């Protein structure tokens, strides 16, 4: 399968700022959502789950198709609870009905890193809505009760490595597991809407406790109230990876730069742009434009 980036005819990066103000604007407007996190961590979850059905193999997943939007998709159990975000987007996307569905929910994605003080994100537009029948059947996001041997085999298939999927990892410093949605309950950290390297330092320095969660599952507990998935604590577990949890627990800079390239490479993972093709964007966020 070869997809190529198609630029939504006309448009250029004032077109695309005005979509990530819109996004930005309504993400201060609604804080209120699950208790008062606000909508960053929900749409950063998105913007991965219709990416990490991506297989190097085939070239079939990923971001491109924005197949999420159909019913096979939206309804897999990996993706219990991102309705929520799929709902927040809606407006936007009325409102900008020229944007494809895949260039929106990776937009929405890098939107929510930058306004929660992350790293600047580089985002290439083009993504182009395909048909119901190229959507990717369930099972292919990964499971949350595994290894460190589990997490290095499952992302090889997105072509990522050891760095790369620590790097990533660092993303559950935000929001909170939600019994209802995924059988784990609590938050990783005390800074769940502001994007830190706290994940690595929680990891390293709290105590940690194997328990049984209301819904049967065993989740590593701490005694300030931060959880860790059996796939996260893997990350300490492991020799490779916990040299590289250690190198982000000490150097935030080096974190925020290794997690916009792994990000950015996760969003664009099976597009082929051509080389005529426009150079990546950088937007700016609210406050440095004042608004
Ligand atoms: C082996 C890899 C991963 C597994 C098993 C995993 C698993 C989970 C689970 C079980 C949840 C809880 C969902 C809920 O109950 O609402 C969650 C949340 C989340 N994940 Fe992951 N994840 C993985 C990788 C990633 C990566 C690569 C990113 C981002 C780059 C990411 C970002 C998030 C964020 C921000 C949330 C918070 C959602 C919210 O607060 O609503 N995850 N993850």
């Amino acid at each position: 399968l070869v997809h190529v980036a198609s630029v939504e005819k006309g448009r250029s990066y004032e077109d695309f700022q005005k979509v990530y103000n819109a996004i930005a604007l309504k993400l201060r407007e609604d804080d209120e959502y699950d208790n008062y996190i606000g909508y960053g961590p929900v749409l950063v979850r998105l913007a991965w789950h219709i990416s990490g059905t991506w297989d190097k193999h085939d070239n079939t997943g990923g971001s491109y198709g924005g197949t999420y939007r159909f019913k096979k998709e939206f309804n897999d159990p990996s993706n219990a609870g991102l309705q929520n975000g799929f709902k927040f987007l809606e407006p936007i996307h009325k409102e900008f009905p020229w944007i494809s569905s895949g260039d929106l929910f990776s937009l929405g994605g890098v939107t929510a890193v930058q306004e929660m003080q992350g790293p600047k994100i580089p985002w290439r537009c083009g993504r182009v809505d395909t048909p119901e029948d190229t959507t990717p059947d369930n099972g292919r996001l990964p499971d949350a009760d595994k290894d460190a041997g589990y997490v290095r085999t499952f992302f090889q298939r997105l072509n990522m490595n050891d760095r790369e999927v620590v790097a990533l990892m660092g993303a559950h410093a935000l929001g909170k597991t939600h019994l209802k949605n995924s059988g784990y309950e609590g938050p990783w950290g005390a800074a769940n809407n502001v994007f830190t390297n706290e994940g690595y330092l929680n990891l390293l320095n709290e105590d940690w406790k194997l328990e049984k969660n209301d819904a049967n599952n065993e989740q590593w507990d701490s005694k300030s109230g931060y959880m860790m998935l059996p796939t996260d604590y893997s990350l300490i577990q492991d020799p490779k990876y916990l040299s590289i949890v250690k190198e982000y627990a000490n150097d935030q800079d080096k974190f925020f730069k290794d997690f916009s390239k792994a990000f950015e490479k996760l969003l664009e993972n099976g597009i082929t742009f051509p080389k005529d093709a426009p150079s990546p964007f950088i937007f700016k966020t609210l406050e440095e434009q004042g608004l």
